[PDB]
């Protein structure tokens, strides 16, 4: 029966690295963490290398393993992301922040023995030096929100569409709008998506006895729709 159902039996290890720069701002996120896919539980913890961050941690989120997502029994059938294990994939996306700038971002998730590795670039451009983003106006928090899972039979993997809501301090929202591409790192076999979704919920929090700039980061994980 199914691919790397069984590598996900239990709590796994992550390990996130990722290399960015924005408007000129370089800097680089080394995370550790562990998932749980069983219950589409996911605890890490992002310390920023290169001094202070640049830009928002909220607007990393989506960036820094949906290999962890829990699907139900009833739609096991769709696993597209356990099924390119231990292999991995290639996500790639586009991020475009509602009248600010992008982000382009290439990564590749994979098991490193038996450690879950993602590793990224990211690329932002076009940022307004005096805008959300790029002069802090996020606030530290997350909604609640749903992924568009939609198969792309040609790239043999699949699209995804969705878009995220950051609540601005003033009380008004700022928009990031995702594009999603993945493609199977292997030439072997996967699951094919049927147009499913998944309700996510995240909480971000801080370490009191971390000096460094850091994002704390528990999440939770549902396939549904």
């Amino acid at each position: 029966m199914s691919k790397g159902e069984e590598l996900f039996t239990g709590v796994v290890p992550i390990l996130v690295e990722l290399d960015g720069d924005v408007n000129g701002h370089r800097f680089s996120v080394s995370g550790e963490g562990e998932g749980d896919a069983t219950y589409g539980k996911l605890t890490l913890k992002f310390i920023c290398t290169t001094g202070k961050l640049p830009v928002p941690w909220p607007t990393l989120v989506t960036t820094l393993v949906q290999c962890f997502s829990r699907y139900p029994d009833h739609m096991k059938q769709h696993d597209f992301f356990k099924s390119a294990m231990p292999e991995g994939y290639v996500q790639e996306r586009t991020i475009f922040f509602k009248d600010d700038g992008n982000y382009k971002t290439r990564a590749e998730v994979k098991f490193e023995g038996d450690t879950l590795v993602n590793r990224i670039e990211l690329k932002g451009i076009d940022f307004k030096e005096d805008g959300n983003i790029l002069g802090h106006k996020l606030e530290y928090n997350y909604i609640s929100h749903n992924v568009y899972i939609t198969a792309d039979k040609q790239k043999n993997g699949i699209k995804a569409h969705f878009k995220i809501r950051h609540n601005i301090e003033d009380g008004s929202v700022q928009l990031a709008d995702h594009y999603q591409q993945n493609t199977p790192i292997g030439d072997g076999p996967v699951l094919l998506p049927d147009n499913h979704y998944l309700s996510t919920q995240s909480a971000l929090s801080k370490d009191p006895n971390e000096k460094r700039d850091h994002m704390v980061l528990l999440e939770f994980v549902t396939a549904a729709g």
